């Protein structure tokens, strides 16, 4: 813990000339990124070399586009420091203060408080999805086409060594992908990782901030409801997403649910593909095991 911090302190002070680190601690870890709280005031997100190049470039472009075009009281990161290179990227911004939404917290809220939070979310998503995205048009994401490409990569690498059960899970997913219509609707700018661990509450349990637009892009409108609709320990629950969808309006709820159910089915495959691309056997294994867990359930 002590050593990472020292290296990152050095790099921050090196790349940002007059920035002085008086304190620094790890506040979070993705699987190939790390976030630090610095001087109790700044978040610094960092990343070394990864399969997905230009990641922090797009993320930065999005923050800039949003800070310029959103009219909202909800805070999002506003980038003050950035360094972007193949081998190393860093984004720094002032920490948004607040408490992350969790299921526990939600359950202590009154019905009215829950309603106002749902309205706040719906409104934010309505405003973001409504933006003219011409100026960020480079940030397009085609999930269907991405999946097809990932399937081809599988075929070119490990597919032949998979078991029949594994192959059947994959082929049955591809058949569903080919039959669905859920990619043919409205495209817009989406947060695209819109889970409750990215949502911040103020002291009245109202939505005060949103973080981690690191996967954001122009993509299906349905994308931003995938976690709101999720039934799991980490998310609030399907009814929460449903109510938010009704407040948001003008969207086919059944298709939103189909979209979520398809993304969830893909997860073990997505995991395997991550392992292949990053030469991390442990992910390949975990994804394959998960296919068995899902196959044997019910
Ligand atoms: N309170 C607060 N916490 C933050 C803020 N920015 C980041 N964090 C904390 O740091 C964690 C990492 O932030 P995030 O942008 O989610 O990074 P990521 O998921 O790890 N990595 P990537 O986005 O590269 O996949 C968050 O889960 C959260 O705990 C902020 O502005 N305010
Ligand atoms: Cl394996
Ligand atoms: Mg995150
Ligand atoms: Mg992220």
């Amino acid at each position: 813990n002590a050593t990472n911090v020292k290296a990152m302190k050095y790099l921050i002070e090196h790349y940002f000339d007059n920035f002085k680190v008086d304190s620094i601690e790890i506040i979070g870890s993705g699987y190939d990124s790390v976030a630090y709280l610095v001087n109790n005031e700044y978040i610094f997100k960092t990343k070394f070399s990864t399969n997905k190049k230009k990641g922090f470039a797009k993320e930065k472009a999005i923050y800039n586009f949003l800070n310029t075009n959103l009219e909202t009281n909800v805070k999002i990161p506003n980038i003050e420091y950035s360094y972007i290179s193949d081998e190393l990227s860093i984004l720094g911004y002032k920490e948004i203060k607040g408490t992350f939404l969790t299921p526990e917290i939600y359950s202590t809220m009154s019905e009215e408080e829950q309603n106002l939070l749902k309205r706040d979310i719906a409104s934010f998503l309505r405003q973001m999805h409504g933006l003219d995205y011409t100026d960020i048009s480079e940030c397009t994401i085609d999930n269907k086409q991405n999946v097809l490409e990932e399937y081809i990569l599988l075929r070119e690498t490990i597919y032949n060594d998979l078991t029949d059960i594994e192959k059947d899970y994959i082929e049955s997913f591809m058949e569903r992908l080919n039959a669905t219509t859920v990619f043919e609707g409205k495209k817009c700018l989406c947060h695209n990782d819109f889970s409750c661990n990215h949502l911040l509450l103020d002291g009245n349990n109202r939505l005060t901030g949103i973080i981690d637009f690191g996967d954001s892009g122009i993509i299906d409108e349905y994308c931003d409801f995938i976690y709101l609709l999720e039934d799991s320990e980490e998310e609030i629950g399907t009814n929460f997403g449903e109510d938010i969808l009704r407040m948001y309006g003008n969207i086919d709820i059944e298709k939103a649910k189909e979209y979520q159910d398809i993304v969830e089915e893909y997860y073990p495959i997505e995991t395997i593909v991550y392992g292949i691309k990053n030469i991390k056997q442990e992910f390949i294994e975990n994804g394959r095991k998960e296919i068995y867990k899902r196959t044997y359930k019910d």
